[PDB]
């Protein structure tokens, strides 16, 4: 539902996570995370299923954040997937992907996965 | 390099997707895929680091596409994480997790990784 | 450090994990699987850095497990890449892969990702 | 297919791991890599599944490999889970993990994840 995904969501590592969940399945917004080499606000895009199923299964999304803004870039991308589970404690679980611009030589070594559990507080 | 990642890109698959990068660090195009539950063109958004560095790197992307268009709805979402390189033959070499809506029950199950590289040709 | 990591540990999904460190830097033991097309114990066999580091960075590890026993074979193997971080309360944290045998037409969708936190129990 | 996983294969970074396959799943073998703080031969164990289904199927395995030898401790271990197939050609095409130990403060960025293809040529 957009409703629901709209809204501040936090995750564990004290990340802020501001998203606005469209009508057409598009979700825009800026994250503010706590670690890395990322500073102030990065904008966010993505997409979810509008339409999930009346069932309690989560509504799935994905959105990707480039860690460069005016004041910082980190040359990276991560990219989230995951579900909106909704309920009186709403939360969207996901595994991330970030990747960092490489050389070839290096690219075996240019992503990172891990996973992160947000948290609602606002709309 | 620059501009370049705008264009229509091919991958293993069969897959094509067409993006337009935009002056800023967006990524906007459509995806049409080979495999899965999918039919015809989705809607796809990403972002890509508009000032990548100046050693030879690749450029960092990402994008998603939720598997629903006025056709089908999988109810699933996939992101692709990964870089761009150019030169004679430029590619985009990407890592992507592919998440499915399930009951918590199935939840360890929800989510398959894998890896597809893009060319122009 | 072998001990440390030797005893009887439990995951959130229910599953048991036996394992014996030794002195060269093996694993083995079994797994007992919550879930899944698993019944009974599985073999497991991995490796951990014997010497990790002083201070307090976790030792690297990873194990297997084919699925497949006397009982079932379910044509899949997982295997778990984490650290262990010993303490009062000592957990493996690990992110896992789980590979199921495909046609080459559905080799994209013949993997799973996730992770699994472990609590021990016992030695 | 059987007995075939057994010998000595290479990957695209020019990495070369001897494998013994067991009767009744087991994998033991030695892993040279071409790439990060590692230096000669490791060991290696898996598993595979000895009995994989008669609709022309890969077998499943995975293996770990902790880069500590008596040469080097990069104090991290790769898991690589993936499948075989035989054929005039036979390869394994994984996917891996390698985690490196790290304090609480940086287990986030612990984990990079990839993928190997080896061939025995
Ligand atoms: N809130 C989170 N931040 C870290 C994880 C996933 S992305 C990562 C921050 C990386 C910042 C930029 C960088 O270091 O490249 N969750
Ligand atoms: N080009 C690719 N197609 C498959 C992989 C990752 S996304 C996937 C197609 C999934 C279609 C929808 C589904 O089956 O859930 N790469
Ligand atoms: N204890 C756990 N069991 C599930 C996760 C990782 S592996 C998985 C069980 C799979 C059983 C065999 C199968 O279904 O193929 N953790
Ligand atoms: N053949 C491969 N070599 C690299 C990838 C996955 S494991 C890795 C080598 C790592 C060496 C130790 C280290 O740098 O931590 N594939």
């Amino acid at each position: 539902a957009e409703a629901g995904i709209t809204g501040t969501w936090y995750n564990q590592l004290g990340s802020t996570f501001i998203v606005t969940a469209g009508a057409d399945g598009a979700l825009t917004g800026t994250y503010e995370s706590a670690v890395g080499n990322a500073e102030s606000r990065y904008v966010l895009t993505g997409r979810y299923d509008s339409a999930p199923a009346t069932d309690g299964s989560g509504t799935a999304l994905g959105w990707t954040v480039a860690w460069k803004n005016n004041y910082r870039n980190a040359h990276s991308a991560t990219t989230w997937s995951g579900q909106y589970v909704g309920g009186a404690e709403a939360r969207i679980n996901t595994q991330w992907l970030l990747t960092s611009g490489t050389t070839e030589a290096n690219a075996w070594k240019s992503t990172l996965v891990g996973h992160d559990t947000f948290t609602k507080v606002k709309p």
